[PDB]
Protein backbone atom coordinates (compact mmCIF):
# COMPACT_ATOMS: atom_id res chain seq x y z
CA UNK A 1 0.00 0.00 0.00
CA UNK A 2 0.87 3.63 -0.54
CA UNK A 3 1.57 3.68 3.21
CA UNK A 4 1.25 0.45 5.20
CA UNK A 5 4.25 -0.44 7.38
CA UNK A 6 4.32 -3.99 6.06
CA UNK A 7 3.32 -5.91 3.00
CA UNK A 8 1.99 -9.30 2.25
CA UNK A 9 4.55 -11.88 2.83
CA UNK A 10 6.78 -9.86 5.12
CA UNK A 11 8.29 -11.92 7.93
CA UNK A 12 7.62 -10.46 11.33
CA UNK A 13 7.48 -11.22 15.03
CA UNK A 14 5.81 -9.85 18.14
CA UNK A 15 8.27 -7.55 19.93
CA UNK A 16 7.34 -8.58 23.49
CA UNK A 17 5.01 -10.57 25.78
CA UNK A 18 3.43 -13.67 24.19
CA UNK A 19 5.44 -14.77 21.20
CA UNK A 20 4.33 -14.96 17.60
CA UNK A 21 6.30 -15.15 14.37
CA UNK A 22 5.48 -15.74 10.77
CA UNK A 23 4.26 -14.10 7.61
CA UNK A 24 1.89 -11.24 6.98
CA UNK A 25 -1.23 -12.61 5.33
CA UNK A 26 -3.77 -9.91 5.83
CA UNK A 27 -4.81 -6.62 7.29
CA UNK A 28 -7.51 -4.87 9.34
CA UNK A 29 -8.56 -1.47 10.49
CA UNK A 30 -10.77 -0.27 13.38
CA UNK A 31 -10.94 2.89 15.48
CA UNK A 32 -8.99 1.13 18.19
CA UNK A 33 -6.46 -0.40 15.79
CA UNK A 34 -6.27 1.79 12.73
CA UNK A 35 -3.42 -0.31 11.31
CA UNK A 36 -3.55 -4.00 12.05
CA UNK A 37 -2.09 -7.16 10.48
CA UNK A 38 -3.01 -10.84 10.30
CA UNK A 39 0.04 -13.05 10.71
CA UNK A 40 0.22 -16.79 9.91
CA UNK A 41 2.55 -18.68 12.30
CA UNK A 42 5.58 -20.18 10.63
CA UNK A 43 5.63 -22.93 13.23
CA UNK A 44 1.94 -23.86 13.15
CA UNK A 45 0.73 -23.73 9.57
CA UNK A 46 -2.83 -22.47 9.12
CA UNK A 47 -2.95 -20.66 12.47
CA UNK A 48 -3.39 -16.93 12.15
CA UNK A 49 -3.43 -14.26 14.84
CA UNK A 50 -4.09 -10.48 14.41
CA UNK A 51 -2.19 -7.61 16.03
CA UNK A 52 -1.82 -3.82 15.86
CA UNK A 53 1.25 -2.62 13.88
CA UNK A 54 2.96 -1.40 17.05
CA UNK A 55 3.22 -4.93 18.42
CA UNK A 56 5.11 -6.32 15.47
CA UNK A 57 8.62 -5.98 13.97
CA UNK A 58 10.00 -7.07 10.60
CA UNK A 59 12.85 -9.62 10.57
CA UNK A 60 15.58 -8.79 9.41
CA UNK B 1 -12.24 -6.14 -4.84
CA UNK B 2 -12.68 -7.42 -8.36
CA UNK B 3 -13.95 -10.61 -6.69
CA UNK B 4 -14.24 -10.72 -2.90
CA UNK B 5 -17.62 -11.88 -1.54
CA UNK B 6 -17.80 -8.94 0.86
CA UNK B 7 -16.51 -5.45 1.18
CA UNK B 8 -15.39 -3.21 3.94
CA UNK B 9 -18.23 -2.18 6.04
CA UNK B 10 -20.61 -4.97 5.07
CA UNK B 11 -22.72 -6.20 7.97
CA UNK B 12 -22.46 -9.92 8.47
CA UNK B 13 -22.97 -12.73 10.95
CA UNK B 14 -21.69 -16.25 11.54
CA UNK B 15 -24.18 -18.72 10.05
CA UNK B 16 -23.92 -21.34 12.82
CA UNK B 17 -22.16 -22.52 16.00
CA UNK B 18 -20.64 -19.74 18.14
CA UNK B 19 -22.25 -16.44 17.32
CA UNK B 20 -20.61 -13.34 15.90
CA UNK B 21 -22.06 -10.29 14.18
CA UNK B 22 -20.74 -6.99 13.07
CA UNK B 23 -18.90 -5.20 10.31
CA UNK B 24 -16.21 -6.31 7.92
CA UNK B 25 -13.01 -4.48 8.78
CA UNK B 26 -10.35 -6.51 7.11
CA UNK B 27 -9.25 -9.51 5.15
CA UNK B 28 -6.76 -12.39 5.07
CA UNK B 29 -5.60 -15.19 2.87
CA UNK B 30 -3.77 -18.48 3.58
CA UNK B 31 -3.64 -21.89 1.92
CA UNK B 32 -6.14 -23.16 4.45
CA UNK B 33 -8.40 -20.10 4.20
CA UNK B 34 -7.91 -18.55 0.80
CA UNK B 35 -10.68 -16.01 1.47
CA UNK B 36 -11.00 -14.80 5.02
CA UNK B 37 -12.47 -11.73 6.74
CA UNK B 38 -11.88 -9.81 9.96
CA UNK B 39 -15.14 -8.78 11.59
CA UNK B 40 -15.52 -6.19 14.38
CA UNK B 41 -18.37 -7.08 16.80
CA UNK B 42 -21.22 -4.61 16.81
CA UNK B 43 -21.92 -5.47 20.42
CA UNK B 44 -18.37 -5.26 21.76
CA UNK B 45 -16.61 -2.36 20.10
CA UNK B 46 -12.92 -2.93 19.35
CA UNK B 47 -13.17 -6.73 19.45
CA UNK B 48 -12.34 -8.37 16.16
CA UNK B 49 -12.48 -12.03 15.17
CA UNK B 50 -11.43 -13.62 11.82
CA UNK B 51 -13.28 -16.28 9.84
CA UNK B 52 -13.28 -18.01 6.44
CA UNK B 53 -15.88 -16.63 3.97
CA UNK B 54 -17.95 -19.82 4.20
CA UNK B 55 -18.74 -19.20 7.85
CA UNK B 56 -20.26 -15.80 7.32
CA UNK B 57 -23.45 -14.35 5.75
CA UNK B 58 -24.38 -10.79 4.83
CA UNK B 59 -27.41 -9.22 6.56
CA UNK B 60 -29.84 -8.40 4.86
CA UNK C 1 -10.98 -21.80 44.46
CA UNK C 2 -9.20 -21.18 47.73
CA UNK C 3 -7.90 -18.01 46.06
CA UNK C 4 -9.06 -17.17 42.53
CA UNK C 5 -10.42 -13.63 42.05
CA UNK C 6 -13.51 -14.92 40.26
CA UNK C 7 -15.61 -18.01 40.09
CA UNK C 8 -17.53 -19.84 37.48
CA UNK C 9 -20.51 -17.94 36.46
CA UNK C 10 -19.38 -14.53 37.66
CA UNK C 11 -20.41 -11.71 35.35
CA UNK C 12 -17.51 -9.59 34.25
CA UNK C 13 -16.31 -7.12 31.65
CA UNK C 14 -13.03 -5.90 30.21
CA UNK C 15 -12.05 -2.67 31.98
CA UNK C 16 -10.65 -0.88 28.91
CA UNK C 17 -9.67 -1.08 25.22
CA UNK C 18 -11.62 -3.64 23.16
CA UNK C 19 -14.85 -4.51 24.88
CA UNK C 20 -15.95 -7.87 26.19
CA UNK C 21 -18.64 -8.84 28.68
CA UNK C 22 -20.18 -12.04 29.83
CA UNK C 23 -19.76 -14.97 32.18
CA UNK C 24 -16.72 -16.74 33.50
CA UNK C 25 -16.62 -20.22 32.03
CA UNK C 26 -13.08 -21.32 32.55
CA UNK C 27 -9.56 -20.63 33.66
CA UNK C 28 -5.91 -20.84 32.60
CA UNK C 29 -2.44 -20.37 33.93
CA UNK C 30 0.93 -19.70 32.26
CA UNK C 31 4.14 -17.97 33.30
CA UNK C 32 3.02 -14.88 31.45
CA UNK C 33 -0.55 -15.01 32.77
CA UNK C 34 -0.51 -16.83 36.08
CA UNK C 35 -4.21 -16.10 36.61
CA UNK C 36 -6.36 -16.07 33.52
CA UNK C 37 -10.07 -16.54 32.75
CA UNK C 38 -12.17 -17.70 29.82
CA UNK C 39 -15.25 -15.55 29.36
CA UNK C 40 -18.29 -16.41 27.21
CA UNK C 41 -19.87 -13.30 25.61
CA UNK C 42 -23.37 -12.57 26.78
CA UNK C 43 -24.14 -10.98 23.43
CA UNK C 44 -22.71 -13.69 21.17
CA UNK C 45 -23.53 -17.06 22.66
CA UNK C 46 -20.83 -19.71 22.23
CA UNK C 47 -18.02 -17.19 21.65
CA UNK C 48 -15.33 -17.32 24.29
CA UNK C 49 -12.27 -15.13 24.73
CA UNK C 50 -9.48 -15.48 27.37
CA UNK C 51 -7.85 -12.69 29.40
CA UNK C 52 -5.52 -12.14 32.36
CA UNK C 53 -7.33 -11.30 35.65
CA UNK C 54 -6.05 -7.72 35.57
CA UNK C 55 -8.02 -6.95 32.43
CA UNK C 56 -11.37 -7.90 33.87
CA UNK C 57 -13.81 -6.51 36.48
CA UNK C 58 -16.85 -8.08 38.13
CA UNK C 59 -20.24 -6.42 37.59
CA UNK C 60 -21.74 -5.27 40.02
CA UNK D 1 -10.39 -34.38 37.24
CA UNK D 2 -12.58 -37.34 38.03
CA UNK D 3 -13.32 -37.38 34.29
CA UNK D 4 -11.55 -34.88 32.03
CA UNK D 5 -9.82 -36.37 28.97
CA UNK D 6 -6.62 -34.46 29.69
CA UNK D 7 -4.80 -32.95 32.59
CA UNK D 8 -2.67 -29.96 33.20
CA UNK D 9 0.60 -30.31 31.53
CA UNK D 10 -0.40 -32.95 29.01
CA UNK D 11 1.24 -32.48 25.62
CA UNK D 12 -1.25 -32.34 22.81
CA UNK D 13 -1.80 -31.24 19.24
CA UNK D 14 -4.70 -30.31 16.97
CA UNK D 15 -5.65 -33.37 14.91
CA UNK D 16 -6.38 -31.50 11.65
CA UNK D 17 -6.78 -28.15 9.87
CA UNK D 18 -4.77 -25.26 11.38
CA UNK D 19 -1.94 -26.60 13.47
CA UNK D 20 -1.37 -26.14 17.17
CA UNK D 21 0.80 -28.03 19.64
CA UNK D 22 1.84 -27.55 23.19
CA UNK D 23 0.80 -28.05 26.77
CA UNK D 24 -2.57 -28.02 28.46
CA UNK D 25 -2.75 -25.00 30.73
CA UNK D 26 -6.41 -24.58 31.37
CA UNK D 27 -9.98 -25.55 30.77
CA UNK D 28 -13.43 -24.20 29.86
CA UNK D 29 -17.00 -25.28 29.56
CA UNK D 30 -19.99 -23.87 27.64
CA UNK D 31 -23.16 -25.35 26.16
CA UNK D 32 -21.49 -25.41 22.78
CA UNK D 33 -18.20 -26.80 24.09
CA UNK D 34 -18.92 -28.73 27.26
CA UNK D 35 -15.29 -29.88 27.47
CA UNK D 36 -12.70 -27.44 26.28
CA UNK D 37 -8.97 -26.88 26.89
CA UNK D 38 -6.55 -23.96 26.79
CA UNK D 39 -3.25 -24.94 25.20
CA UNK D 40 0.00 -22.92 25.37
CA UNK D 41 2.08 -23.26 22.16
CA UNK D 42 5.41 -24.95 22.65
CA UNK D 43 6.83 -22.94 19.78
CA UNK D 44 5.54 -19.51 20.78
CA UNK D 45 5.81 -19.16 24.54
CA UNK D 46 2.98 -17.22 26.18
CA UNK D 47 0.53 -17.73 23.29
CA UNK D 48 -2.53 -19.69 24.26
CA UNK D 49 -5.42 -20.90 22.12
CA UNK D 50 -8.61 -22.74 23.27
CA UNK D 51 -10.27 -25.73 21.60
CA UNK D 52 -12.98 -28.35 22.20
CA UNK D 53 -11.65 -31.76 23.37
CA UNK D 54 -12.57 -33.37 20.05
CA UNK D 55 -10.06 -31.24 18.17
CA UNK D 56 -7.08 -32.30 20.21
CA UNK D 57 -4.96 -35.47 20.67
CA UNK D 58 -2.38 -36.37 23.30
CA UNK D 59 1.20 -37.05 22.14
CA UNK D 60 2.40 -39.86 22.57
Amino acid sequence: PSNATFGMGDRVRKKSGAAWQGQIVGWYCTNLTPEGYAVESEAHPGSVQIYPVAALERIN
